[PDB]
């Protein structure tokens, strides 16, 4: 059966559902018996032909630790695929957006502050998410955790129509032009924040193309009636986060410390 280091150490309990990188499985450790959420990633999805480089990125991620960052425990190999062993957790912030439609400034602030705390910590360690979306933020009582943080530089994601439209709402203009740094995570969080409050994308459209054209221009509005009774401070934050030029865009620490976040903390 020539099984890998994974099958000897773990055996799958059940399928958790399709993820952005492949199948997501619920696994038990064969010795300790603790349960983990394991992402099976086809080796062809590797972005770097030198596997050791990828094992090094992941190693750096394993050493990291923050309350709002999903823990990555280890990486294992088959002949065919990688296995990312991470935290088991139970729904997405996306599902909560559907349910509540909109969030009060107070409830939104508590949620996004935790998002900022996580981003800040990862950015201190030069790690950029690049694919921040409500689908990548998990919640139940109050606690948020950002998943797959840093994995997108190692592995290529699914890019079906459904994947591409979702990516399109949150992507920073520079990322389209072909470059990214930490500031693209602040843009993406800004779009999320805009959605938390209005229940509406800042950059909208009936298809992938139309959305991306509006992102490209960087033009958006606080014109919807829904914005009429939202605070100047909240609008200020979003303005600084959706600043066109990344160099002129506010940092993650500056988000964490904006007067709007402090008012509801």
């Amino acid at each position: 059966y020539f099984q890998g280091t994974f099958a000897e150490r773990y055996n799958i309990v059940c399928m958790l559902g399709k993820g952005s990188f492949g199948e997501v499985l619920k696994c038990k450790d064969r010795i300790t018996q603790q349960e983990y959420a394991v992402k099976v990633i086809n080796k062809a999805s590797a972005k770097n032909k030198d596997t050791s480089t990828i094992l090094r990125e992941v190693e750096l991620l394993k050493k990291l630790d923050h309350p709002n960052i999903m823990k990555l425990f280890e990486i294992l190999e088959d002949s065919s695929s990688f296995y990312i062993v991470g935290e088991l957790y139970t729904g997405e912030l996306f599902d909560e957006i559907i349910k509540r439609k909109r969030f009060s400034e107070h409830d939104a602030a508590r949620i996004i502050k935790q998002v900022f705390s996580g981003i800040t910590y990862m950015h201190k360690h030069n790690i950029v998410h690049r694919d921040l979306k409500p689908e990548n933020i998990l919640l139940k009582d109050c606690d948020i955790k950002i998943i797959d943080f840093g994995l997108s530089t190692c592995f290529q994601q699914n890019t079906k129509m459904k994947d591409r439209i979702g990516t399109a709402y949150y992507i920073a203009p520079e990322v389209l032009r072909g470059t990214y740094d930490e500031k693209c995570d602040v843009w993406s969080a800004g779009v999320i924040l805009y959605i938390l409050l209005s229940g509406t994308p800042p950059f909208y459209g009936k298809n992938e193309y139309d959305i991306l054209k509006r992102v490209e221009t960087g033009k958006y509005a606080f014109d919807l009636p829904q914005w009429r009774t939202i605070s100047d401070d909240a609008k200020d934050l979003i303005r600084k986060m959706l600043t066109f030029h990344p160099s002129l865009r506010i940092t993650a620490t500056q988000c964490l410390e904006h007067p709007w976040i402090q008012k509801y903390s």
